[PDB]
């Protein structure tokens, strides 16, 4: 019980920022995660046989694809993570556990392909989940692997805290679902402005956890400029083949699948940082003023792509 993780002095000071990249030393990101649980939520927080054995099957059951991996698991946990630690007394015990777990467990199982080309294939998962077709199926994974022999990290809650906690982590991982996020927002955002927002109003507490798990999920955008950059290369090699395959069956892709209009990404950034990104860190931002440093490095990232356009790189 005495047994903590601990990390090197860098790593210790910088894992608090929100910028924090957490290297490409696969074999510390189980560690790294385990450091954030004990902090976010205690030692007591999961039987650390349990949870050991919980993150070594997630990480089994990520593929290896160039963005939506193991990687990309653990750096939306560490975003959350952060967002807990700057958010402390906003939440309660089951949410900084179930949302760590559901951050880590959002992406199980992907495949590199979009809702939209496991449709247009016509994909088992697609006649199974009729929306929200991958997310459906990373909850479904996330249930499966917690019912595994020695893997249920729940096991010591309450009967009613457990449908509670399940209840978060189905919440978090099906609101990762960008289509979803649009409405989402303008929702918080009318919200906010008439000032009707309430966190003891459980369906606001949602819808305020739905745009933490985007925010969390875009994270990439909100890193320093070199990491944005790197990582833009790996969301693009996924893009691009899911393109390839619309063209295999006699689909033109839209152009950010189209590698053969790669010329046009950095406009195509821009797009994407003016709706989607900045939107939803600025309204995060007005909810949770303590998230304002993701907002601050998501508008530097902007003016990188600005300058990027401007031929200056
Ligand atoms: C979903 N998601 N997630 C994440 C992301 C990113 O993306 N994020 C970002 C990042 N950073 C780093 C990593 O990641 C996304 C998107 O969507 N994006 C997007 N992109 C693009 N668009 C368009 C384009 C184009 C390209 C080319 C041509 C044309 C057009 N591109 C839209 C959207
Ligand atoms: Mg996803
Ligand atoms: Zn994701």
């Amino acid at each position: 019980g005495l047994m903590q993780f601990t990390l090197p002095v860098r790593l210790c000071k910088e894992i608090e920022l929100f910028h924090f990249d957490i290297g490409p030393f696969e074999n510390m990101w189980p560690g790294i995660f385990v450091y954030m649980v004990h902090r976010s939520c205690g030692t007591s927080c999961f039987e650390l046989e349990k949870l050991c054995r919980f993150i070594m099957s997630v990480k089994k059951n990520y593929r290896r694809v160039p963005y939506h991996n193991w990687k990309h698991a653990v750096t939306v946990a560490h975003c959350m993570y952060a967002i807990l630690q700057n958010n402390h007394t906003l939440f309660t015990d089951l949410e900084r556990k179930g949302l760590l777990i559901a951050c880590l467990c959002h992406d199980l199982d992907h495949r590199g392909f979009s809702n939209s080309y496991l449709q247009k294939f016509d994909h088992p998962l697609a006649a199974l989940y009729s929306t929200s077709t991958m997310e459906q199926h990373h909850f479904s994974q996330t249930v499966s692997i917690l019912q595994l022999e020695g893997h249920n990290i729940f096991s010591t809650l309450s009967s009613s805290e457990y449908e509670q906690v399940l209840e978060i982590i189905r919440k978090a991982i099906i609101a990762t679902d960008l289509a979803l996020y649009f409405g989402n927002r303008k929702q918080l955002e009318e919200m906010y402005q008439t000032g009707s927002l309430n966190l003891n109003n459980q369906s606001h507490r949602d819808r305020v956890i739905g745009l933490m798990m985007t925010a969390c999920d875009l994270c990439s955008v909100t890193k320093l400029w070199p990491v944005t950059k790197l990582t833009a290369n790996d969301i693009y090699a996924e893009f691009w083949a899911e393109g390839d395959e619309m063209k295999k069956l006699g689909i033109q892709p839209i152009p950010m699948m189209d590698r053969d209009k790669k010329d046009e990404v950095p406009q195509g950034q821009l797009g994407f940082y003016n709706a989607v990104a900045i939107p939803c860190y600025t309204t995060l931002t007005q909810i949770l003023p303590p998230t304002e440093p993701l907002l601050k490095a998501c508008r530097d990232n902007l003016s990188q792509w600005e300058k990027v356009i401007r031929g200056e790189e």
